[PDB]
């Protein structure tokens, strides 16, 4: 339906800013990132569930997915975790200050690497490396399916979702790629990604490839 | 939204009957007909294309895609063609008469095999071979994405789409298959009726697979 629109926290607006902007090099760590914040959402419905087991039944399967659609020139990762609330993605996705927000560019500024983005909290931003848009769609098992969307820009947008495929629980990251770094499509170039940062994992990792019969 | 109940022309009730029922042997040819009608709506698009070119734009790709999703023992058959209406899926897939219709279970009962229904053009009617279930999801250039839906039974529904991914243009036959038939969720089954019975087809022809990653 309508949209809401939100400001983002100035810190958090000026962090999006260093990432889509400088940093270089190490880009495809924010892979590493999203498959660590996607296994962190599963260990979380999955200890929730030990005293509560009906929690599992939106999405009985735990796993990690991950779908290149290179006619849109995206790359989605999903998850069948926890999921966010509109409260959530509201809240922990931009208007309130994230605590690693500021010493984290505060230690980029001063020698460190990006991979170290994840110690400090702010992960999930490191996806502006490759990509200049996101939509998080999100599925809780507490709330209505929504989709927060931003450009690296000031504000974000959150939706209630009538356009996405149903997902039972959990999220769905959508990564609009850049132009420069539409390699992150390629299935050789993700195995190899997810082999080199992502080899301990406790879920099963997913990758759906398209292939034309011949 | 709310869903409109519409109920099933007799003889397509009795059709629907005679398949999902007796039939045997030959099951695998509801895949030759699920792709022959894709390849008709994809040459109906391209041919109204062809006197107005912004038909295509709503998705520029023209393409056939199978997609196994075994986790809900369901089969997918998309095609970005034509795509049809409300009043399309209500009146052709249902309430007014197929000409064909009584002439084939005619024949059927004669002695003909069940590959001749894409001649008495009923052939959509084959889905209930392998499937107990069906839902028809389409988006025409004139209208909203609906989705038809008909377990076999006597009527089916009509409901506004606002729960599955948007497609720009086309349709998607979503098969809920039967237990005993299981086998058409594997990939090499899936290449192998596709070589027997449609080699030739102008349009490409995706099949959508899901690995997971070692
Ligand atoms: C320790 O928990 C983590 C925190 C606190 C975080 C807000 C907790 C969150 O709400 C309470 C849920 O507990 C958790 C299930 C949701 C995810 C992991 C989402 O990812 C998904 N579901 O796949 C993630 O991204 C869409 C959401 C924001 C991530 C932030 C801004 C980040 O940069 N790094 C973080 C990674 C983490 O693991 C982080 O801050
Ligand atoms: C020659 O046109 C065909 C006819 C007339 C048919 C109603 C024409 C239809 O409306 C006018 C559109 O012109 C056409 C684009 C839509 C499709 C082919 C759909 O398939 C899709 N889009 O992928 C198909 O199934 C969801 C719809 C009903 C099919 C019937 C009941 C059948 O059993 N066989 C038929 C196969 C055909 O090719 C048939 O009767």
């Amino acid at each position: 339906m309508a949209s809401e629109t939100f400001e983002f926290q100035a810190e958090i607006t000026q962090l999006m800013s260093l990432i889509i902007n400088t940093v270089y090099s190490n880009k495809e760590i924010f892979l590493r990132e999203l498959i660590s914040n996607a296994s962190d959402a599963l260990d979380k419905i999955r200890y929730k569930s030990l005293s509560d087991p009906k929690q599992l039944e939106t999405e009985p399967d735990l796993f990690i997915r991950i779908t290149p659609k290179p006619e849109q020139k995206v790359l989605e990762i999903r998850d069948s975790g926890i999921g966010m609330t509109k409260a959530g993605l509201i809240n922990l996705l931009g208007t309130i200050a994230k605590s690693g927000t500021k010493a984290f560019m505060e230690a980029l500024s001063a020698g460190a690497d990006v991979s170290m983005i994840g110690q400090f909290g702010v992960g999930f931003y490191s996806l502006f490396l490759v990509a200049d848009r996101v939509q998080v769609i999100s599925k809780s098992n507490d709330d209505e399916q929504y989709i927060w969307e931003s450009n690296a820009g000031g504000s974000f947008t959150v939706t209630l979702d009538e356009v996405n495929e149903r997902i039972g629980r959990g999220t769905i990251l959508r990564l609009f790629l850049k132009d420069d770094q539409l390699e992150y499509l390629e299935e050789k170039r993700i195995k190899e990604v997810i082999k080199r940062h992502s080899e301990f994992v406790a879920y099963p990792i997913q990758l759906v490839v398209t292939k034309e019969v011949e």
